[PDB]
DNA sequence: GCCGCCCTGGAGAATCCCGGTGCCGAGGCCGCTCAATTGGTCGTAGACAGCTCTAGCAACCGCTTAAACGCACGTACGCGCTGTCCCCCGCGTTTTAACCGCCAAGGGGATTACTTCCTAGTCTCCAGGCACGTGTCAGATATATACATCC
């Protein structure tokens, strides 16, 4: 049975930040739970933001506002940067 | 004989009650009006059945061993009492700014209606990324055997 997860992406991000460090299966379960929880929080806040403004679509502005609302302080400030240029790079390609 | 002082009766004005009439809050009625209802059609979500494989469960075993438990002692700490002093509370007096009512113009933003176009949903086809399994390979580890040496 094909069970989807964020395992390989968390592993390759780990190899970016720590190329000689491994990880255990329980820590990967915790990382998968963290990514799913943060995805659910940001998507729910963006859904509420689209509902309050009478908009039928979720754009990058809603995700940016949800990140500013949920992420505390400087963690938002870099992440709002880290999303934006990625969107810009996507605009440079697609 | 004339003048001043005390006692008692009926008429004029203030107040309570009732009836006619006008004004505030709320409900019935009417008109618009848009969203719920009804009727029909169709696609698919989910119920049902079937087979396979793995986890759980009730009740028992046996062994090990570390945790739990009971007890004695001792001493450290919770708690009560007392003093003290200091800081917060109550009150009187003076200030002061909140609050309410006012300009004066201008912009922000909520609606209503309208136009337009870009972008995201949908569909079809395809291919490569992800998941799983395996052959192979270099680093780590353990020992076999030969050489220098102390007693």
């Amino acid at each position: 049975t094909r069970k989807e997860s964020y395992a390989i992406y968390v592993y390759k991000v780990l190899k970016q930040v720590h190329p000689d460090t491994g990880i255990s299966c329980k820590a990967m379960s915790i990382m998968n739970s963290f990514v799913n929880d943060v995805f659910e929080r940001i998507a729910g806040e963006a859904s509420r933001l689209a509902h309050y403004n009478k908009r039928s679509t979720i754009t990058s502005r809603e995700i940016q506002t949800a990140v500013r609302l949920l992420l505390p302080g400087e963690l938002a400030k870099h992440a709002v940067s880290e999303g934006t240029k990625a969107v810009t790079k996507y605009t440079s390609a697609k």
